[PDB]
Formats: C-alpha cells, sequence, structure tokens
C-alpha cells in the first residue's frame, strides 16, 4: 500500500531535516524542551517553460520553522510571511519595508517576567529587521517598520554585503548582533582583500532586543564572506562565518569552510582558531554556499547547516537549492571544535514520541511524498498546519512513538475529505504491522473538519509509526491535520 520513495531524508536518517520541502540558512532556537529551526525559504525558480534554474534567491521572503522535542521527529510550524514589500506575500506579510527575509536569526529573552522572541532577518544585502512575538511561532510584529540596523548604523560603513544576522542573548540577558560580510574590491579583490575583508560586524542591541547600543565593531575574520555566528562554550566566546571562495588561501583558512574566532568577550576581540565544517560539497558534492549555526539542545552541542541534497536527489544538481541538516558538533578540552561529520545519518533521535496526545500530522520524521500548508482546521496551534498533497501511496511516518506497555486502544485523526481514503497505521515500516486502519469519510470538503476515531490493537512498545494513505483516483484524497492514540 505504501509506494512513494523518501527523496532525501531516507527513514532511519535525521539529514536533511525535512525533504518535503527546502529551507536554507538554518538558525536554531532551543525553547522550553524544543528546537527550533527558522531558515531562509528557498523554494524553486521555473523557467518560463516549467523548467527548474538556478536559485537567485527570487522566493526569500519568508523564514520556514520547524521544531523538534527529539532531533528526528519535525513538526512543521509553517511560514513566517516576513518581507511586506513589493508587495506579496500576497498581502499578508509582515515587514512592510522588507522586499526579502533572508538567513533569519532568533532569540528569546524574559521581559517583564514575559518571554518575549525576536526574528532576525536580512532583507537582502542591504540591512537587517526585527520582528517580536509571544510565541517562537508567534504571530509577529513588526514594532519598528524600518530595518534595525542599516549601511547608516554607528560601526557598519564599510560592510560589503549587510546580511547573515546571528542575535545571541548572553547569560547576563545582554543581545548583541553580529553581521555583515562580501569581500571588498567588487570583481577584482586585491589577495589582501581577499585575506582581509574586513566586512563582518558586532553591535550590542538594547534591553528590549529592537534597538542598538553604541556602535559595531569590526571583526577581522581572516577570509571572511558571511554566516555569522555566535555561541559561548565554557565562558569562551566562538565567532564562527564562512572563509570566502577566491585569492589564494592557507591551508589553516581552506574556501568555503567554515572558520571560527574565540574571545573571552562577546564583541572581541577575536583570534581565528578555526575551521570545523567543509563545504557542503566536500560531503555531498560539489558544493555552493555555506550556512551554519551551533546551538546547544537538551545538553548537546549541534551543528546546524545546509546543503544541496534534496533538490540534487531531484534533479540530478543541487541548483543552489538548500536543505537543513543537523550533526553534533564536538568542542576538545582546549577549546578547539572538532571537524563535523557532516552525513545523512545525522543525530540518533534522543527521547521518544508521546502518541496519546494530540500530535500534529505534520509532526514527522520521514515522508514519502507530500507537502505541508497552512490549515483550515478550527482551534489547532498557532499557524497550524496540514498534511497535503496526499496521493494513494504516499505516507508519514514518526520516529520512536512509545506506546507504552498498555498499548493504544483507539486512533483519532482530525481530518477533511472530499471523497474520503484511509490511514493505516503500521508500525515500524510502510509495510509494516498494520495495527489499525481509519476510515476517512466524505466530510463535505478539504476545509470541513472531523475528527475520526477507529480501533487499534498490537501497538505497545516503541515503534516508528507509518500513516499510510490510501484511496481511489484524485487528486488529494484528504487533509491531515493532527492525530492522537487513546490508552489502553
Ligand atoms: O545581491 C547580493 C548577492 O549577489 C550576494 O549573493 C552572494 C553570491 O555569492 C554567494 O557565494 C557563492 C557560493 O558559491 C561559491 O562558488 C563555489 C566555489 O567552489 C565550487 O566547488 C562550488 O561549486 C561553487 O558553488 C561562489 O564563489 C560564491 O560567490 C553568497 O552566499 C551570496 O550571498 O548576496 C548579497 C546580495 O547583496
Ligand atoms: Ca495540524
Ligand atoms: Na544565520
Ligand atoms: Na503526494
Amino acid at each position: 500500500s505504501a509506494t512513494s520513495t523518501t527523496i532525501a531524508k531516507h527513514i532511519g536518517n535525521s539529514n536533511p531535516l525535512i525533504d518535503h520541502h527546502l529551507g536554507a540558512d538554518p538558525v536554531a532556537l532551543t525553547y522550553n524542551g524544543r528546537v527550533y529551526i527558522y531558515m531562509s525559504s528557498d523554494d524553486y525558480e521555473y523557467n518560463s517553460n516549467g523548467t527548474i534554474k538556478d536559485n537567485s534567491f527570487a522566493n526569500l521572503n519568508r523564514v520556514f520553522v520547524i521544531s523538534s522535542a527529539d532531533m528526528v521527529n519535525w513538526t512543521d510550524h509553517g511560514a513566517i510571511p516576513v518581507a511586506g514589500a513589493n508587495g506579496a506575500n500576497g498581502g499578508r506579510g509582515i515587514a512592510k519595508w522588507a522586499g526579502a527575509s533572508w538567513a533569519p536569526s532568533i532569540a528569546v529573552k524574559k521581559i517583564n517576567g514575559k518571554d518575549k522572541f525576536f526574528l532576525y532577518f536580512a532583507n537582502s544585502g542591504g540591512g537587517i529587521g526585527v520582528l517580536t512575538a509571544d510565541s517562537p511561532i508567534g504571530p509577529w510584529t513588526d514594532p519598528i517598520g524600518k530595518p534595525l540596523v542599516t549601511p547608516s548604523t554607528p560601526g557598519m560603513s564599510g560592510v560589503v554585503w549587510l546580511f547573515d544576522p546571528a542575535v545571541f542573548v548572553d547569560d547576563d540577558g545582554t543581545g548583541y548582533l553580529y553581521a555583515g560580510g562580501g569581500v571588498p574590491g567588487v570583481s577584482n579583490p586585491t589577495q589582501g582583500q581577499w585575506a582581509n575583508p574586513k566586512t563582518a560586524r558586532v553591535i550590542k542591541l538594547g534591553p528590549d532586543m529592537t534597538s542598538v547600543v553604541g556602535s559595531a565593531s569590526t571583526i577581522d575574520a581572516p577570509f571572511m564572506f558571511e554566516d555569522s555566528g555566535l555561541h559561548k562554550y565554557n565562558g569562551t566566546y566562538y565567532y564562527s562565518y564562512c572563509i570566502n571562495f577566491g585569492g589564494t588561501h592557507p591551508a589553516d583558512k581552506p574556501p568555503g569552510e567554515i572558520g571560527y574566532m574565540t574571545s573571552s568577550s562577546p564583541m572581541g576581540p577575536f583570534t581565528y582558531r578555526g575551521h570545523f565544517l567543509k563545504n557542503p560539497g566536500a560531503f555531498f558534492g560539489g558544493g555552493g554556499n555555506n550556512h551554519h549555526a551551533v546551538f546547544n539542545f537538551k545538553n548537546e552541542w549541534y551543528v546546524v547547516y545546509h546543503a544541496q541534497t534534496v533538490s540534487s536527489a531531484l534533479f540530478g544538481a543541487g541548483k543552489g537549492y538548500r536543505s537543513p541538516h543537523i550533526n553534533k558538533l564536538v568542542h576538545n578540552a582546549d577549546g578547539s571544535i572538532q571537524e563535523v561529520a557532516a552525513n545523512y545519518a545525522g543525530v540518533t533521535q534522543i527521547s521518544n514520541l508521546n502518541p496519546y496526545n494530540r500530535v500534529e500530522a505534520e509532526t514527522f520524521a520521514w515522508n514519502g511524498r507530500i507537502l505541508t500548508e497552512k490549515s483550515t482546521a478550527p482551534g489547532g496551534p498557532v499557524n497550524n498546519q496540514h498534511v497535503t498533497s496526499i496521493q494513494n501511496g504516499d505516507w508519514i511516518a514518526v520516529g520512536n512513538a512509545d506506546f507504552g506497555a498498555g498499548g493504544a486502544r483507539s486512533f483519532k485523526a482530525n481530518v477533511a475529505s472530499t471523497l474520503g481514503g484511509k490511514i493505516e497505521v503500521r508500525l515500524d515500516s510502510a509495510d509494516g504491522k498494520l495495527v489499525g486502519t481509519l476510515n476517512v469519510p466524505s466530510t463535505g470538503g478539504a476545509q470541513t473538519w472531523r475528527e475520526i476515531e477507529t480501533a487499534v490493537s498490537g501497538a505497545t512498545g516503541v515503534h516508528k509509526v507509518f500513516f499510510v494513505f490510501t484511496g481511489t483516483g484524485t487528486g488529494n484524497l484528504f487533509n491531515f491535520d493532527y492525530w492522537q492514540f487513546t490508552q489502553r
């Protein structure tokens, strides 16, 4: 009954994090037991004849957000319509001054006893903006109505590409913004311009995280290119960035790789240490921009980065379209960082999923091959999505659902369907033990939602769980908002 194949994130593998769409320039928020990943909205551009053309970043006007409690099952929180200029996101789009929202950065700060969230983004190469929210997934407000940082921000002149923000809230509650990149000398930098672009910047933020304090300092990242990052390990601040591709490079600053520098203060002085992530081309073939954030989630150090692993699998060429990956990052006893072993296997699931809570359908580890959108389902979480583009033989799967010793009694699915179909609930594999079959009736339409219940038996212990979609003809069989098992 399950016939569709995984594009790039194969069952058992944790990279790329998702493959049912793209997501470039990832950054991580760790918050109340979940990692959020916020991403540039990579999205295929097409020639007029419907063939794919190389990514020119034309579609980078949203921020894609996924989250996980376990590194394997990703809840799709959909898209934040950040860019509102030109104009389009069809209306919708939150920062009216910004035509683009590249390379997000995310921070949370408790203000007046309430957690407040701050999403930073680059309006292409021209400035940094910020949105605010009372939850990591929104809804979002543009407090300011203009960029937060421009070339006129003190200290920011001399930056070639005023982009790739990284916002770090220090242990004392002070925010810092790292930004910049590009290489001076336009079409022909001299060797020395390659070697010391002097286009990286850090600026301190005001307490409210929507203003700057003082002037930006230059970080002299050798062979700076883009992709500022900041993490703090054992009291030391690590400024990381992508090394440029031009000029001759010494062996210790290899082109297109992630370099890093350390300092005992967030604003420097920084000393190059420092490379830990080869170009994604070195691992997955070969190659492109390289774009990364280091974070600690549930007591482990990771780097999120991107690679052209979904587009290459679909097209035979990555064409600049990028997908998020995570691997472990290891700090040595001396504080240096080991080369990250970027791969497909990725990170092993760190905790089980509880299938007795409401679980969004768009919370899955693997799929073949569906889409997620914006749902009309009543209620649900902020920016509630559903699984759609469900055809016969499609499926989604969660990793390590723990049904417990007693096991499940029933399975509920919130579904909307014009003609109906089935959800087969299978353990371990797409062709695995059938524990139940939910008959999706005609509900009256794709926006008319019914919670359907069906019996489950044989579902005990920890398993991958596959929801295999079947139906006749069509089209879209149904959309698929959330599910919940009952005990026992
Ligand atoms: O409008 C401005 C944009 O144009 C500017 O876009 C940047 C263009 O450069 C992007 O970096 C690319 C990454 O790929 C490099 O080539 C690789 C060299 O090794 C080969 O193995 C591999 O196949 C190649 O892909 C290329 O040299 C380098 O320029 C950068 O990420 C973009 O940001 O952005 C700012 C806008 O203001
Ligand atoms: Ca949902
Ligand atoms: Na970033
Ligand atoms: Na499909």
